[PDB]
């Protein structure tokens, strides 16, 4: 007796279940589609190098990793962003900019589940808050589509520039993405202690301006022009003009945690605090030029989860169980009719039906329940008695005798 | 400068050659669900143990495997079968049937490419040939969605029993497996010296039976009623009857490479003899009593990959590149046009259209170029003195005004 469970961590995805996946996955396609998006795709295996950022990420220090027979050290990848940073650095100037590519891959970890799919949208080559907006508004879209209003979810969106402003005038730029990683973290004294650990009070100033509530407490501190003001006012007033303000809010103790992240950064979540973050991305203008591009290249992005929507959209009652259909099957009388079954099966799907014929010997009952069972909504029954007169009889589930051309 | 190449023997889907994958994706896809099969997934990653069928299978030794950091022994699944195989002995008797599953998974080898996609149907608890039938036919409806005709391609087809007779009358059953895998190898002196490595001449009556051209002379060396020469000629009456009998023929040389065909095996291929097969697949009866099913279970199906297919394609001209296409470009006339620009774009997208709007600042006629270069069929310019008359100016690309309500 083989074992039947999968390899620790992971999701097997019989038809009951791959349905809800591709009921979110239509989405997330569709999504991409309306607002402009490329798909595009890399290996799941990448060489390990290309997540050694030295900052204290969880996502690299949770990796999944191992050494080839040759000897050379890869991943299963933890994350897609520097997969697409290698096809672009690739690519150079032949890539045409802007560009916007998407992509739903299956992403990893060693130390709970230890794989999970994560919709990509990326847009490249966009200096201005309106990548920003455009990426929002369309983690916004996703979950309108399956359901959810501004009542269910929202998104919550910050600078880091504000902070990188406060560390900046508290004396070196290269410590701040480990700083940010631990600040991410505060959702308590342990964090405090990690700040310290780093070294350097700061401290101080970093905690209170996490707490302020408002953009106009930002200006206060900030002045009403600060880069970070201006952006987030012109992101709020285009999602605003875009139609979706009941979804978006300002939050400064969003900074997510990413070491690559430079500016604007948001996270979807629950407005009944029940569940982590639903998506999660920002602005990473100097990923490329770490990479080694000659030119800086502007990009920002996000991920979206394949769990987190689920558990949430179950709990909402927007996940029915969705069962299988198929417009036709074409029940042999007997089997001296099976090949004339076999020609209307052809016509059927000819004209773009989806059809199934009795593959098994049974009896026209028996195929009936069958029929039913799969969520056929008509049988095409193929009798002697009718296929003399040019005919089959077809019964609706959702038995009239009908000529073959008028099947279609 | 990171390394832009990727991971030794793997593949990178950028937006251009994405696009060809799904255009053959699609097809897959479309063709399962005309055919009336359900989709499913399991892990990339699986047990090792599932693969060890001790028959020298080159597919179990060119196994992309490793061990977890708390000793496992994993793989990158270098086939999908067994992973259905688990899937269904975990559902038992809950399983209703007959079950039709597809799923297109990556699939895996080490020691040339390391990867490919692999289109997988098979049909479970159906003892009869029209199985096979299904299975085939779907294959060629594929080819033929494609572009191809039986002009192009075809499938050879044949059954292991007759082999299996030869086996059992020459003196045992449990050698077969690894005889079927070397005699596959015949497409030359080795492999006889390899049948003789194996032991047992036998080796002779094997040679023949591979070069009898016809189902007559099988059945004038198996009667007219050997299981296998009445499952031929059904077999091969359903696909005529079904409209495919252009697009397959005997062939009694295909025994496949896999250990657990039992009956009926197939192998798609050009006409012209030039590349390697397209598919293949046949019945495997015993598989799940292997992995440990109380109960026997019929099942068959094939795999069909995403490289040969598109070198086959491409050699035919089947394969135009096909650009990038988006319904609607929005250009706001300039800054102050944008908030109004992008409620343009919300009108057009709630209505199931797709649009970008302009992200960057630049000018009208970069803007109608950058349309023209992803493709836009019409672009949609926001100007102050149109707005003002409750319009806009549209242009088609594949500059009259009209009302906002008008666009959709
Ligand atoms: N890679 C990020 C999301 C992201 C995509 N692009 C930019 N950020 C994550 O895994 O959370
Ligand atoms: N697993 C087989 C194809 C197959 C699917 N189902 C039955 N056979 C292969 O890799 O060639
Ligand atoms: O990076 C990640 C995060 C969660 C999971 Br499950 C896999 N990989
Ligand atoms: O089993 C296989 C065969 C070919 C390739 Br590429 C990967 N895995």
């Amino acid at each position: 007796m083989v074992e039947t469970e999968p390899v620790q961590g992971c999701r097997d995805f019989p038809p009951e279940a791959m349905r809800c996946r591709r009921h979110l996955f239509d989405v997330f396609h569709a999504t991409a589609k309306t607002f402009g998006f490329e798909e595009y795709d890399a290996p799941v295996l990448e060489s390990e190098e290309l997540y050694i950022r030295k900052a204290g990420e969880e996502i690299t220090e949770q990796m999944f990793n191992f050494i080839t027979k040759g000897g050379h050290r890869v991943a299963l990848r933890p994350e897609m962003t520097p997969s697409l940073a290698r096809l672009l650095l690739g690519k150079g100037r032949s890539l045409l900019l802007p560009a916007k590519w998407y992509s739903i891959p299956q992403c990893w970890r060693y130390e709970r589940r230890r794989e999970h799919y994560q919709w990509n949208m990326d847009i490249v080559g966009v200096k201005s808050v309106s990548a920003e907006v455009e990426l929002v508004c369309a983690a916004c879209w996703a979950m309108r589509s399956l359901g959810l209003s501004s009542k269910d979810v929202g998104i919550k969106v910050n600078s880091r520039k504000v902070l990188q402003t406060v560390v900046e005038q508290a004396g070196t730029s290269d410590k701040f993405a480990p700083v940010c990683v631990i600040v991410d973290k505060m959702e308590r004294e342990e964090v405090e202690a990690q700040l310290a650990v780093l070294g350097l009070t700061v401290v101080d100033a970093i905690t209170t301006t996490l707490s302020l509530k408002s953009i106009d407490e930002i200006a206060q501190r900030v002045g009403e022009e600060h880069e970070a003001v201006k952006e987030l006012r012109q992101f709020f007033e285009q999602v605003e003009a875009y139609g979706y303000g009941d979804w978006v809010l300002f939050d400064a103790s969003v900074v997510r945690g990413l070491a690559y992240y430079t500016g604007i950064v948001f996270e979807g979540f629950d407005r009944e605090g029940k569940f982590r973050a639903l998506c999660g991305g920002g602005r990473y203008d100097n990923l490329l030029t770490t990479y080694g591009s000659p030119t800086p290249i502007p990009c920002a992005g996000f991920g979206f989860g394949d769990c987190v929507i689920v558990e949430l959209l179950q709990e909402k009652r927007l996940l029915p169980d969705i069962p299988h259909v198929v417009d036709d099957v074409v029940i042999p009388f007997d089997e001296s009719m099976r090949p004339h079954a076999l020609a209307v099966l052809r016509r059927l799907r000819d004209a773009g039906r989806s059809a199934d014929i009795i593959l098994d010997k049974k009896k026209v009952v028996q195929a009936f329940n069958y029929a039913d069972r799969v969520g056929a909504v008509r049988a095409v029954l193929v009798a002697p008695e009718e296929w003399e007169r040019g005919e089959v009889q077809v019964k609706m589930l959702r038995g009239f005798a009908v000529p073959l051309d008028r099947l279609v």
